């Protein structure tokens, strides 16, 4: 059961979820993605769109992470091209103070010393788009990602406060 | 013709080279490395060991870059394990404002927005060690890298001011 990561011309995400950070024990997300599109946003996360946000996307077909928080501000590409039309497994995990990115079962990137142990305790996760204008990225891209998403798990179901309407979704 | 990246117990680099930055047109370095060692420094670069330095090393067998300058400060792992005893081609290039890392002919990491266009115009490159105590790294490691280095080219020969004695080197 797959859903489109893009719905029409607009750049708005296809879904948003909110979580209570005081109740998250599983700090990882995993999904499968398929696309012929070399550029776009896969998902976005934040507790504050000005001071504490994260983006996983594609640029030139390869994963790109942009991160801006108290401890780190970076724009990093890594891993192989994923715009080949094959399904790819992706996992993003927080391990200690590091963010790990695994692609097709292989760790391709570890951003060390990017997270601390004060913080707004509501985390939003947006799929297929950002929760601010693309102009506010560290390095702008065009967020629309013409691809499909399946087998997707986001953080801890036990900590979810809200989830956007699922009837917005468009089957693949 | 290969040389050891480690010489005895000391952590000192096996070689140091200095370059005139006003005369560097080729902002890349390339070499082959072979090792069974999961941790250590491959090479170090700086114009200032306090304010503008760079380290390429291994941690848990995989490439790690530490960088500290005016524009960026980061600790990032990427790429596959290289401590398998096979020769591996490595290239580090500055492209625009980004540092690229290629391993065995594949781009594995692109640190974007990490270099500017004021700066001390002497760059040092040290092989097999740092030019400050490992304690001053963003994330300490044990610098000794029991491996061998060959087919190595460093920046622009036309810009080199000085190079350490080559009779210090130990054949592999
Ligand atoms: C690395 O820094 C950030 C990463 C993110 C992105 C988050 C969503 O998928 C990766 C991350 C998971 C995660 C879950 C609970 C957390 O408490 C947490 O804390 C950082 C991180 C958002 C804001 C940041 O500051
Ligand atoms: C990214 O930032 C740095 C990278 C480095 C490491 C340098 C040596 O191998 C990669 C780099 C090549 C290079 C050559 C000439 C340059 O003028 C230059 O400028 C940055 C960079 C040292 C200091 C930094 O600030
Ligand atoms: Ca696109
Ligand atoms: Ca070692």
């Amino acid at each position: 059961p797959a859903v489109h990561l893009s719905n029409g011309p607009g750049q708005e995400p296809i879904a948003v979820m909110t979580f209570d950070l005081t109740k998250i024990t599983k700090t990882s997300s995993s999904f499968e993605v398929r696309t012929w599109d070399p550029e776009g946003v896969i998902f976005y996360g934040d507790t504050n769109p000005k001071d504490d946000w994260f983006m996983l996307g594609l640029r030139d077909g390869r994963p790109e992470i942009q991160l801006h928080n108290h401890w780190a501000q970076l724009t990093v590409g890594a891993g192989p091209r994923l715009d080949d039309g094959r399904w790819h497994q992706v996992e993003v995990k927080m391990e200690g103070d590091s963010v790990l990115l695994e692609v097709d079962g292989e760790e391709v990137l570890r951003l060390r010393q990017v997270s601390g142990p004060k913080r707004h305790p509501i985390m939003r996760i947006a799929l297929g788009g950002l929760l601010f204008p693309a102009s506010n990225l560290r390095l702008p891209l065009v967020p629309a990602l013409d691809g499909c998403l399946r087998r997707d798990s986001w953080l801890d179901k036990q900590a979810k406060i809200s989830a956007s309407a699922p009837t917005s979704l468009r089957s693949c």
